[PDB]
């Protein structure tokens, strides 16, 4: 391990944030040692902050100008100065805490020049703020309202929730309602939006949205804008496949089998028009070593920096002096980028460690890992999850120290290869035996069992249905659990070929149900 002073020696990175961290919870970390330290942290979010805030507190931070703002409470606010009085209402708590006599002052002092103000003041006077707010069709009040409590629902006429998409709140909040089935006064008025008034991941929400009510017209009309709106091809595909899905015009599904984009979507749609395969790249570097250490994680976090800084020029550069087997990881890191990301690369590093596994077993351990981490042995995650298979420290020590008992066992252990895919297979074993299904088995992988049992337990997750198991897969409520596990079962159908013990994804979709 490294001491602190030979830490800040290093470049600000992850995995100086990591070491930083492990130094921390082992309560290896001064007073004076936590001084200057805020300044060499990469990323001062979450576990991090709270730990380095436990030994030294930020009091931090009020803009110096309005300082004597916030000396004043909901009982002297009508003493406070005009600019003192307007810079307090930004907070509907603090609004919320006035009494209504005050609130209606308030109300009269902002109406010409802050009218925002004015419509929050007397919304709140009110037993139905969002009641208030709506009937004047404030925009930015309903947003603020929405922020201060997710509670608040109610129907929304035609007028006003057209107006809702031009703010840039709206994605999340459409989102957040949408996957969590949660105000239902509001999804329903968001049938009414007119799809010319959205795009990208709003109007694809919204048809998934018009699904749910069985609008699949007003559906079709909104992938169809997603469709003609997304950056992403990936995203793309995913909104054809429902315009298909809907109304099953064949040049929808003909376009969807000619992506260049690899995803569940274009595999199926080539599986059900015969079309072939994709090309997957074969490297195979003739070149055995270099001189880069593929278990430092600083020298990593270094050339992970130049890679994503290199122009077009420089990628050419590195990609030749990675063409080792040793570093065949950073090699097909650099050609991904290098290509645009139009070339498919499916490697297989470290597989003397996996052969003796069965084959549907290495495609999965191959998936997951290909989306963690692209295979860098070093690998480390904003959450410090570590290594090729991303474990977290926790579940790393429980499987190493209490289940494998391995001497010495220390969680960079997970740095190395031969105890990631070790690792990676004893946790699979666990999920796969509970949970079956390869999709199912990364939603837990990423997600957590726990997670995935309560979602799989719901009346209207993964059951029966018109348009199952498609529609669930749009409503998994987690994310970033969502987006992984269509990620992984494309890379799994893709091993699994590879490795010549090939599924029709059909099959997967049909063992969801
Ligand atoms: C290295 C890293 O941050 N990996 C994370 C990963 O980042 C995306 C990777 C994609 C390939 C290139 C490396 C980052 O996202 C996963 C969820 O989808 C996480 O579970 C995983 O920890």
């Amino acid at each position: 391990q490294y001491s602190i002073e030979k830490l800040k020696k290093e470049e600000n990175s992850l995995a100086k944030d990591y070491y930083i961290y492990r130094l921390l919870e082992k309560n290896k970390i001064s007073k004076k040692d936590a001084q200057d330290l805020n300044s060499h942290i990469f990323r001062y979010i979450g576990k991090i902050k709270s730990e380095l805030e436990k030994i030294i507190p930020l009091k931090p931070y009020i803009n110096p100008k309005y300082a004597k703002c916030y000396t004043y409470t909901a009982n002297t606010i009508l003493d406070a100065n005009l600019t003192c009085q307007s810079v307090r209402l930004n907070s509907l708590v603090f609004i919320a805490s006035l009494n209504s006599k005050d609130r209606t002052t308030l109300a009269q002092t902002f109406k010409n020049q802050r009218p925002d103000l004015t419509n929050l003041l007397l919304a709140f006077n009110t037993s139905d703020p969002m009641s208030y707010i709506v009937q004047k069709e404030d925009i930015n009040g309903f947003f603020k309202l929405y922020n201060y409590s997710k509670k608040y629902d109610l129907d929304l006429n035609t007028s006003l929730v057209n107006k809702l998409p031009n703010h840039i709140g709206f994605k999340d909040f459409a989102q957040n309602i949408i996957i969590k089935k949660e105000n239902p006064k509001f999804r329903h008025s968001m049938l009414e939006i007119n799809p010319e008034n959205v795009s990208e991941d709003s109007a694809f929400y919204l048809g998934v949205n018009a699904l749910t009510y069985d609008k699949t017209e007003l559906a079709y009309d909104f992938f169809k804008k997603a469709a003609q709106s997304f950056k992403s091809q990936s995203n793309k595909d995913n909104a054809i496949f429902w315009m298909w899905l809907i109304k099953n015009n064949e040049e929808d599904l003909k376009t969807l089998s000619q992506s260049s984009s690899l995803n569940i979507y274009s595999l199926y749609a080539k599986e059900l028009t015969n079309t072939p395969f994709p090309k997957i790249e074969s490297l195979n570097p003739s070149k055995k070593k270099n001189n880069f250490n593929m278990q430092d994680p600083f020298a990593w976090q270094k050339i992970n920096k130049q890679i994503r800084d290199a122009n077009a020029s420089q990628l050419d550069v590195l990609a030749k002096e990675f063409d080792t087997q040793e570093t065949l990881p950073i090699y097909a890191y650099i050609l991904e980028r290098k290509n645009n990301f139009k070339k498919h690369y499916f490697i297989m590093p470290y597989y003397d460690n996996i052969k003796d596994y069965n084959k549907t077993r290495q495609a999965l351990i191959l998936a997951i890992a290909r989306q963690e981490s692209r295979f860098i042995p070093t690998a480390i995650s904003v959450s410090y999850a570590l290594g090729m298979m991303q474990f977290m420290p926790f579940l790393a020590n429980h499987i190493g120290e209490k289940e494998l008992k391995i001497p010495n066992f220390d969680q960079d252990f997970m740095f190395k290869p031969e105890i990631a895919y070790y690792f990676g297979n004893y946790h699979l074993n666990y999920l796969e035996s509970r949970l079956k299904s390869p999709l199912f088995v990364a939603y837990a992988y990423n997600g957590g069992i726990g997670f995935t049992n309560r979602m799989l337990a719901r009346n209207d997750m993964f059951k029966t249905g018109k348009f199952e198991p498609f529609l669930s897969m749009e409503l998994v409520p987690y994310q970033e659990s969502r987006i992984y596990g269509k990620k992984v079962l494309a890379n799994y159908i893709v091993y699994r070929h590879l490795l010549n013990d090939s599924i029709k994804i059909s099959d997967i979709f049909e063992n969801l149900i």
